[PDB]
């Protein structure tokens, strides 16, 4: 909409109090227009149509429970530019400052959240399984960087290349909950997951058997559910992130910890510079130890422990 940029306050899905952007045009929009060709949020208002109205709010104070999906899709949008942004030289998810969009209120009860090809879509959950998938930080960044994906490598989403593009998406989704330093871990939609469970999440980065995902590539799902197993068989390559980042021993291999800043700029010069739409784990492998000898040197330790580390997890 065509507006004065304003600032609104509101409560997130945590309880948390946060300010926003908002545009004024008779009502206050969830419109930031501070950030590349806008970030807009729009109410899919119990309904699968999409992407449904742009949200908009009679007095610029978001403190309604009904809101507090609205808030966190639209705050957590603005966190993941400003990661890609001040981190990677990024702007928006296409390079190109795109205009992003996310729909909250998708169905009844949906335990899910996605990018779909030109946007992001969050389900309530069913107040068991999920509460609304917004709160997560993680949650969000991890769809904006599927999007990020579509744009760059386009890896398909099946068997090793869907993996892949689940692991990267996870990988900066959690690069982010790191960036906002809000409660950080390696764990995915620990902060939305099963109400009333404390210490649990989807999936474990650092140890992806806790929730029956493999840590070796001898462990891969072969079967054809999930995709061919993008969900379960990014475990693998989310370890071998994880050992990257932080180190460790893992089926008795040594991995050198180099942390999540260089991480963070492997795999994002692997994912925009050398993996392609059918790439597999062991090319996975080589873009990544190709990114780490450009970025510092053949005989470096950041090469070395990329080796490591998929040595560690089966990968060659
Ligand atoms: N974004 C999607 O289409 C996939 C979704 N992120 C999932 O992991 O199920
Ligand atoms: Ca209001
Ligand atoms: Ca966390
Ligand atoms: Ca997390
Ligand atoms: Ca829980
Ligand atoms: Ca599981
Ligand atoms: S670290
Ligand atoms: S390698
Ligand atoms: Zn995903």
């Amino acid at each position: 909409i065509t507006g004065t940029s304003t600032v609104g306050v509101g409560r997130g899905v945590l309880g948390d109090q946060k300010n926003i952007n908002t545009t004024y045009s008779t009502y206050y929009y969830l419109q930031d227009n501070t950030r590349g060709d806008g970030i807009f949020t729009y109410d899919a208002k119990y309904r699968t149509t999409l992407p449904g109205s742009l949200w908009a709010d009679a007095d610029n104070q978001f403190f309604a429970s009904y809101d507090a999906p609205a808030v966190d899709a639209h705050y957590y949008a603005g966190v993941t530019y400003d990661y890609y942004k001040n981190v990677h030289n990024r702007l928006s998810y296409d390079g190109n400052n795109a205009a992003i969009r996310s729909s909250v209120h998708y169905s009844q009860g949906y335990n899910n959240a996605f990018w779909n090809g030109s946007e992001m879509v969050y389900g309530d959950g069913d107040g068991q399984t999920f509460i609304p998938l917004s709160g997560g930080i993680d949650v969000v960044a991890h769809e904006l960087t599927h999007a990020v994906t579509d744009y760059t490598a386009g890896l398909i989403y099946q068997n090793e290349s869907g993996a892949i593009n689940e692991a990267i998406s996870d990988i900066f989704g959690t690069l982010v909950e790191f960036y906002a330093n809000k409660n950080p871990d390696w764990e995915i939609g620990e902060d939305v997951y099963t109400p009333g469970i404390s210490g649990d999440s989807l999936r474990s980065m650092s140890d992806p058997a806790k929730y029956g995902d493999p840590d070796h590539y001898s462990k891969r799902y072969t079967g054809t559910q999930d995709n061919g197993g993008v969900h379960i068989n990014s475990g693998i390559i989310n370890k071998a992130a994880y050992l990257i980042s932080q180190g460790g021993t893992h089926y008795g291999v040594s991995v050198v910890g180099i942390g999540r800043d260089k991480l963070g700029k492997i795999f994002y010069r692997a994912l925009t510079q050398y993996l392609t739409p059918t790439s597999n784990f062991s090319q996975l492998r080589a873009a990544a130890v190709q990114s780490a000898t450009d970025l510092y040197g053949s005989t470096s330790q950041e090469v070395a422990s990329v080796k490591q580390a998929f040595d560690a997890v089966g990968v060659k």
